[PDB]
RNA sequence: UUUUUUUUUUUUUUUUUUUUUUUUUUCUCCUCUUUUUUUUUUUU
């Protein structure tokens, strides 16, 4: 279990997409929670063309 | 000078069967009178 306290936004997302890529090697599922509508779809768009299905 | 968030119309389909109209009651029952019975025959 990891807690992160930093300042840059995308810098914290590296471990997030590390876990996301790690799930498909484990065949499990992951949930991403974004408590704002604009950011909720930006990560989906970022990871759609990047890999897999979101 | 009034921001931000609260998903939606149950899943399933590629199961066998070798009979035949109907169907099941009603009891014994005083017949009145000119008769033997006439008769061939011919014209259809």
């Amino acid at each position: 279990s990891v807690f992160v306290a930093a300042h840059t936004s995308a810098g914290k997302t590296v471990v997030a997409e590390y876990a996301i890529a790690l799930a498909q090697k484990h065949m499990t599922r992951t949930i991403y929670t974004s408590p704002i509508k604009a950011l909720s779809n930006q990560k989906f768009r970022d990871f759609r063309n990047t890999f897999g299905d979101v």
